[PDB]
């Protein structure tokens, strides 16, 4: 079977209302990462050149989520930027460690120099690692989670990205504690025009988490969110957690750099978006608000507790 | 079942020719609000503050319909603007109580002081009420419809916003009169991309539908009417009647103010429709024409000798 | 069942190719308006006051079709085109009645004084009648084409257009000789946005079609002919011959004025198209195409020997 | 049954990721045209006036691809540019023939001279020939192949543009080695719009695939390629190699000529692309990172080894 079936984007799809009895504000938005490793805020800052370094870590663990230090730079540069999340100066929220410094993560790829960055990075007391890989289901990045899980067995893992169960299942056969899914999710994505390759995100999540269920595995749902009404469907797909990129690339923790264009004021150039804090606030609202329609107190019941209908577009 | 199955909006849809007796001018727009009040024209004027105030619910009554003040204002103000309408000073088809006054009806919402609201209301003479929730499938909606019917046991209600037959039967448990449908009907409603919630709105109307049918329980069609057309498909879905917001706001009667920008007028900013009396010989004309070509001489018969085609668009 | 099923457009469908052995110049355009009346070339112009009158009923019967005279005048002038026709002073497909006239129609529809205005038309020597109602499955024009049928037995009548089954069924019961298929075809069309009434023109033909089928009864598509491919898919799809209006406004013999606007040439205003042969010929070539792509040396092949590949569009 | 089923073009799907094994760099680009010649990239260039002539020809053979030089040409002229190909003066993937020569093809369509000009281009020892028609089924067009194949029997074949099954089993019965699959691909191509004709790529492909599979006859994929995703979809679907012509109109090779319009590069106008050799090296890139995406180390594993989604848009 050639055409094996129909995938759904997020815009595919509609979460219905169900009998409520918890207001937006009364509302559980923990969850988890890991199974060592909790969010109090189930969102993670992408490990984009563009997006996270130490003041994005930073400003998201402050605000209860994690930030993924990019790999785009030295192993030594990589290494100062985790120590200076970890050694950071109300925030109630806050996501530390057990000797109370805030969460931080970092991105690791197939290099001729990987174990000799994550050896610096585990020095530099860095909580989880994400083997950043654009086709996890490979035989590389496997033998890769093999040889990191031997030298650093107490290092939380984070696997490449991935869109099917047999994906799942075999990055999970060799230690990976949580899945990153992901792959040419739009139409307009780099993989889906250049390699023509992809599967729409709502299926891909359902698809491995259709395969994770009843472990302790948790899942990551990273791309395509650009309202956080998609946060609510992936999660409501199966997520644990959602990886935003571009939502933040325009904030003031950003690494880029403020501009002011003739009275506007932008990042370089995307145009600016204030505090993470702000974006968050709007997120984490729009997020209890879907919880509130669908009777959820917890993340776990928004996952569960949760039926969609397919929009026929128009 | 995850994906339990596909939606339809008003442009997923169209409406069968059938063998037709009557002709446009020789029907019938009676229609039902509540078992105990009965409407003219299937028209309401939203409980929006851009839209419904004494003058909107004066002009439509007098034209057969029923406006619904919103409830963005003081307690006192609801009241004084239900007495306007009550008190007024041809129009052959205006809706009036059975003491000869014009009908009105009047929106409120879970707040600190809504037992107080409706006593006022109830004080003015209020002819129907609107208990206007997001989410009207919650245990707090249902818990004031049962407070409000025992403190006001012959006050009509028309219960929150829903989509699901599981609503319908809990809303008309504890004695809602009229169930209004709507919820996050079109992908670019605030609902959807905030929450990413909602069920497109002839699926909504049809589902509810399909659960009150044989009952006296009435149904209002809300949100989402854009052209005449719009009307004709909702009330052939189930709908009794059919709530319109938008369509309203650029008349002479809405809340707004007339603006008159460069030669072009405009309230405030929405473009000048006139009076609410034009836009509604538009929408009933449009309606009886439809009625005209499914042979309905009768609101009732457009509701069950009525057919669809779905529209795979294009 | 509310929706009893999907319905296809023109560009929900696609012409499969199929073995062939003639090449389109070796085809033929021949086909039947009524089983006495056989046409050159399968195309109507409309009878709208804005595409056909006795100029544009003389140049189309001269390249082998029929014009059908509007009905937006009165009966003094609707008689005098047709004289005009009818007394006419190289094209070899002209179409021309025993008596060597060119071919015409007139339109009528439901008033005052339709029987008086059909008398003086048949004094003009008309070969056929167009029943013109949007709505032509009513109990009004039903017994309108008794009457007529009774007072003019040898009127060929074309009757008022329809999108189902049925209503063919009645239509044929009671004389019609022709059947115009087409209601609210487009999402953009005045049926389907005022009244939210319409089928789309394939499904439509394709109905009607699959009852009239195995009879003498033919079938014009009328509307929404936007390109000579449509031509090919309405045929294919069951229609005898189509109707064309609007690719035909802007034509030299169109009953518009011609208007140069700042070097441009318009009707008035829509853009000059040349003379009505020219539009012709092109439509007629893409026919012809259309039937070398699907080895059909007639219209009668390219209704029984076609197959259509549903568009997912994309 | 009228409508036979829902065809697929590029865009309704997208590859699902595979266990892979190997690298972008280490996968094999190597094709079969027919059975006795292959290529080193599964690309061909159109036969296009307006993109291939002897240069085209010469830069994509030195890439390990081939060139069919367009017909519209005098008879003289196209044996000509034959010579220059093969008559030329590092380029590791060149594709030559066993005299070491650099590979090329001819069009040749029905004409009064066709077999005049097969002698000319056989005299100029072309490679393979492509017997170039809007539809390839056709009794002409058969005919034409048993001519050529009686009195050049050594001479390669593509015949004509199919997207049948039944077409395929023809133009194979009287020697065709290779058929060219791509007739009415999109809804903006000129079949599809001039003679309502057409099938999507995706299943054209498939479908020829599908009956060709376990023979010795190779699928050319003509038309409509726009991205490097395409090409990847279009291998995967069952097509050895695919015909690129759009694409290619911009390179420095194609037979326009260049042109300066104030500060910008043109081909004459479409924008200026570089040498062939720069579209080509991204269109491979895109391919080999598809097959590693899902693990096919030569262009028969991706043709086998691989499957879809439908995308539902959005």
């Amino acid at each position: 079977n050639k055409i094996t079936k129909e995938a759904l984007t997020f815009d595919d799809v509609s979460l219905i209302p169900r009998k409520s009895s918890v207001l937006p504000s009364e509302v559980s938005l923990k969850t988890q990462l890991t199974k060592n490793i909790s969010l109090n805020i189930p969102f993670l800052s992408s490990a984009m050149d563009t997006v996270t370094e130490s003041q994005m870590a930073i400003a998201i663990a402050k605000e209860g989520g994690i930030g993924i230090i990019h790999k785009n730079m030295s192993i030594e540069a990589q290494r100062k930027e985790i120590e200076k999340v970890k050694t950071y100066k109300d925030f109630p929220n806050a996501c530390k460690d057990l000797n109370n410094k805030l969460r931080v993560g970092a991105a690791v790829s197939i290099d001729i120099d990987t174990i000799e960055r994550v050896e610096e990075l585990v020095k530099a007391h860095v909580d989880i690692l994400v083997i950043d890989s654009a086709h996890g289901h490979s035989t590389r990045i496997i033998e890769l989670i093999k040889k990191i899980k031997t030298k650093y067995p107490n290092l939380d893992l984070i696997a490449g990205n991935i869109v099917t169960k047999e994906a799942a299942l075999d990055l999970i056969s060799v230690g990976a504690d949580c899945l990153k899914v992901g792959i040419g999710p739009g139409s307009i994505c780099t993989t889906r025009i250049v390699a023509g390759v992809g599967v729409p995100q709502i299926t891909a999540i359902c698809d491995v988490y259709e395969a994770c269920n009843n472990t302790n595995i948790c899942i990551i749902a990273d791309g395509g969110i650009r309202f956080s009404g998609d946060v609510v469907k992936a999660i409501a797909a199966g997520a644990d957690s959602v990886m935003i990129g571009n939502l933040f690339a325009g904030t003031k923790e950003s690494p880029s750099e403020e501009i002011i264009y003739n009275g506007k004021k932008f990042k370089s150039m995307v145009p600016y978006s204030g505090k993470l804090k702000d974006i968050l606030t709007q997120l984490k609202g729009g997020l209890m608000s879907g919880m509130g329609y669908l009777g959820a107190a917890t993340i776990s019941d928004l996952k569960i507790n949760s039926k969609f209908v397919k929009i026929s577009h128009s």
